[PDB]
């Protein structure tokens, strides 16, 4: 663990002191005869790393709904704010995904900073569900099913199998 | 930041949390629908690492004095203890350093785990005072400081500096 330098009040001697972990600031700086002591953050503060600082630093305002917290305020973290799932944010605030109509699916899945982003269906595959999330699914295989196509499929349906 | 598999109790889905960071447990874990939710370690309990657990670790006993704590019971560490400064550990618990008599000093520092080790000062060094922290000290050089050794010293004392 890392240290740092101190000038002590009544002596004005440099110490070197022993740094406190993270999420501790040093609430008694060391002499030339103890050690220095270190406290937790009280609630509503943090520190990210190994310190010798005197008090934790403040935690940010409130995350504005519809936001929600992805860290919370923690000893060792500041709160960290996201969209929550099913929404992206764009500008302002969060809006939802884009959902793919039937005969789409997605191509690039959604993120809490990017929406979500649709195909229509290639040929051979189809999607039969409005959906934000769900990949277009290839058509059953007939063939290798010992049967036949008895209807063709559509950019939003399988084929069905059968024979005759 | 790392990830962790959990098994969702409603649906049996197996899911990928994302961990919570070190300090702070998993208080709610991620559904299909809602990311995981991490809090702070209750004051008594800590976590070291990035972590997917429910409860935290809880801290040591407190330290059997003459010991000090070197680390607090905090968030991200279990408290730790030492012997006090001026003191080290021997069985038990703590005893205090070696102190060098006149006419010698410290050739290896003492620690919170080692005591001192002394020598007798060496020719040309000497030491006046008690100590168990101080180191021979060469003596007063007659020679550059234009001036000639009236008395000569000992391993307990400088040598005296004039003329005539």
């Amino acid at each position: 663990i890392g240290t740092y330098r101190h000038v002590d009040r009544a002596t004005g001697q440099v110490l070197t002191c022993d740094k406190c972990p993270a999420g501790t600031y040093v609430s008694e700086h060391c002499t030339n005869t103890s050690l220095r002591v270190c406290s937790s953050c009280p609630v509503g503060t943090f520190t990210r790393h190994e310190n010798g600082i005197e008090k934790c630093h403040d935690c940010s305002q409130p995350c504005p709904w519809p936001m929600i917290e992805k860290l919370p305020c923690a000893a060792l973290t500041d709160r960290e704010c996201t969209c929550p799932p099913g929404m992206f944010q764009s500008n302002a605030t969060c809006a939802p995904h884009t959902v793919c109509p039937v005969g789409w699916g997605v191509r690039k899945k959604g993120t809490e900073t990017e929406d979500v982003r649709c195909k229509q269906c290639a040929r051979g595959t189809f999607s039969d569900v409005p959906s934000s999330v769900m990949k277009c699914k290839a058509y059953t295989d007939c063939l290798s099913q010992n049967l036949v196509v008895i209807k063709p499929g559509t950019k939003e349906t399988d084929n069905v199998c059968g024979t005759l």
